[PDB]
């Protein structure tokens, strides 16, 4: 076992409503969780308990080693498309040409004439939403750790780019590693091992696709 959410109850605020109530689920080592639900249902909560920075005030957590975390919000640090990826990780050419081809950007890197030293977040090229969020990805995904928090990490890619690349980089490069994906995509909630479905905090539902197909 990997990750275990046991009875989960939590709060952001002292006597507030709870963000999440009564979460459960097992994620073994190597499968992925989907998480879905709609706006404030308490994906990237789930998320941060899991990187303690939100305590159960009720109920039991297990997870073991390195979190890599990908924000639902893109981000670009002053550097290199290169440094931006690697981000003060060791560097391996395999590795990283391996991470940078699973999340389509050898299209993207092989038309600017510096390559992958064009700079980025630093007034000259402007990078599309699209390309943003896949440098984010790129850059949790080089990171080595135990368990992958992508939050919703497809944001402005159309939806054949969103599934190649779920399946190139998700499904494919990622497929040995621990993985919780918070994503709303048909085709995600089918292959993951496991679907958490929240709802205003409460899990509207917890099993697999095929289980679900069966009600
Ligand atoms: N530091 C925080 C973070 C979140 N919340 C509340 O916790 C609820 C759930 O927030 P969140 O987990 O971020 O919702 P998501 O399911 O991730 O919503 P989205 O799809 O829009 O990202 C929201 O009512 C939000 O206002 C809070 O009070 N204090
Ligand atoms: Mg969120």
């Amino acid at each position: 076992t990997e990750v275990v959410m046991e009875n989960v109850t939590a709060f952001w605020e002292e006597g507030g409503t709870p963000v999440l109530k009564d979460i459960n689920f097992k994620i073994e080592r190597g499968q992925l969780l989907a998480v879905a639900g709609s706006t404030g249902a308490g994906k990237t909560s789930l998320l941060m308990m899991i990187m303690g920075e939100l305590e159960p005030s009720e109920g039991k957590i297990k997870h073991s080693g390195r979190i890599s975390f990908c924000s639902q919000f893109s981000w670009i640090m002053p550097g290199t498309i290169k440094e931006n990826i690697i981000f003060g990780v060791s560097y391996d050419e395999y590795r990283y040409r391996s991470v940078i081809k699973a999340c389509q950007l050898e299209e993207d890197i092989s038309k600017f004439a510096e390559k992958d030293n064009i700079v980025l977040g630093e007034g000259g090229i402007t990078l599309s939403g699209g390309q943003r969020a896949r440098i984010s990805l790129a850059r949790a995904v080089y990171k080595d750790a135990d368990l992958y928090l992508l939050d919703s990490p497809f944001g402005y890619l159309d939806v054949l780019t969103e599934k190649e690349i779920f399946e190139s980089c998700v499904c494919k490069l990622m497929a040995n590693k621990t993985r919780i994906l918070v994503t709303s995509k048909m085709e995600h909630l089918k292959k993951a091992d496991k679907i958490l479905i929240l709802h205003e905090g409460s899990s509207y539902f917890y099993g697999t696709f095929s289980e679900l197909q069966n009600l």
